[PDB]
């Protein structure tokens, strides 16, 4: 269908597990929409279901953060749009960034710490996108 669409929020203060330490995927427990099935909450990794053009928005909130980090949307293990927050100190901030891009089927659409840490967790970051549409209006 041309219905496509789906949004995750992190709903807790928890760490990360040993398998999101490993592989640096940033995880998001609570799936509001998810129209199409098409995000993978297991992984946190949405899978275009079709050829088209797709929104993706990101914040990325650390309330509680100590040294820098950076947050990447990764698009099959490539980076497209990347987004920084904090200094060295303690403080809270927000990594927040989106873009518009093309997806063929089966491609893998997910967010990747690239540098600095989860300490403190990552509650009220949020990561969300749609099919614009499929591939005049």
């Amino acid at each position: 269908s041309a219905k496509v669409a789906f949004s995750a929020i992190r709903s807790t203060n928890h760490e990360p597990s040993e398998m999101s330490n490993r592989t640096m995927i940033i995880y998001f427990d609570q799936v509001l929409v998810n129209i199409g099935n098409n995000f993978d909450s297991e992984r946190s990794t949405f899978i275009a279901p079709r050829k088209g053009i797709y929104s993706f928005n990101f914040h990325v909130v650390k309330v509680y953060n100590r040294q820098t980090i950076q947050v990447s949307l990764m698009l099959n293990g490539w980076p497209v749009i990347s987004a920084f927050a904090g200094d060295q100190d303690v403080t809270r901030e927000a990594a927040s960034n989106g873009v518009l891009i093309q997806m063929e089927k089966g491609d893998r659409a997910y967010l990747k710490l690239e540098r600095g840490n989860l300490m403190g967790g990552w509650k009220y970051s949020t990561f969300s996108g749609f099919l614009v549409f499929p591939l005049s209006a």
